[PDB]
């Protein structure tokens, strides 16, 4: 799908991301533009061999099953193709766990450097929320 500046993000809040498990949900919306650029079908492989999926940009190596990830924990226990559709309603369970390791955003590559210390309230701001 193609989601605009004010239309793909009001749904983080419909899923409990608001201020959940210590990260403020204000801090969240910026990074999305940095991982798949508001696209729920944009995916790529990893130069280390495990492909990634979604706006989420996650690989089947440590987290889900795509069948090409051996030595994969499949900690998500769901097909990786189970998130890339227009609908995204159940795709957050695993996202809701990825911060539980205590690693935080240790997984999101763009945020720690593109959205870490940025004017992020300048990212979620302006839409009605
Ligand atoms: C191309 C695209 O679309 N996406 C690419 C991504 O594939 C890639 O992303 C990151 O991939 C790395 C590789 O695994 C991953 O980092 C490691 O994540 C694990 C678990 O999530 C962490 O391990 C836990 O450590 C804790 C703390 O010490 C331990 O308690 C625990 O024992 C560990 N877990 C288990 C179950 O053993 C690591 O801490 C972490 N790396 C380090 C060095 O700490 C990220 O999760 C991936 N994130 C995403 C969103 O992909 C990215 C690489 O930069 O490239 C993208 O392009």
């Amino acid at each position: 799908k193609v989601f605009g500046r004010c239309e793909l993000a009001a749904a983080m809040k419909r899923h409990g991301l608001d201020n959940y498990r210590g990260y403020s949900l204000g801090n969240w919306v910026c990074a999305a533009k940095f991982e798949s650029n508001f696209n729920t079908q944009a995916t790529n492989r990893n130069t280390d061999g495990s492909t990634d999926y979604g706006i989420l940009q996650i690989n089947s190596r440590w987290w889900c099953n795509d069948g090409r990830t051996p030595g994969s924990r499949n900690l998500c226990n769901i097909p990786c193709s189970a998130l890339l559709s227009s609908d995204i309603t159940a795709s957050v369970n695993c996202a809701k766990k990825i911060v539980s390791d205590g690693n935080g955003m240790n997984a999101w590559v763009a945020w720690r450097n593109r959205c870490k210390g940025t004017d992020v309230q300048a990212w979620i701001r302006g839409c009605r929320l």
